RNA sequence: AUGCUCAUGCACUGCAUGAAUGCCCCU
RNA sequence: AAGGGAUGC
């Protein structure tokens, strides 16, 4: 659904 | 560029672990 | 498009909370 | 995209 501080999390240690 | 589902015992360990 | 996945909380829907063992082996 | 394994010595 939305963005969370994990899957944000994640698309940034795996940007 | 992969995913991997939580499973039981995956889960089950990590509630375990402090 | 992790803008997920998956658990737990009196519809493969919400909400809230938590987990990168979300591994590693295999079939 | 489905199943199993903590003897995962
Ligand atoms: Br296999």
């Amino acid at each position: 659904g939305k963005p969370t501080k994990r899957s944000q999390n994640y698309a940034a240690l795996r940007k």
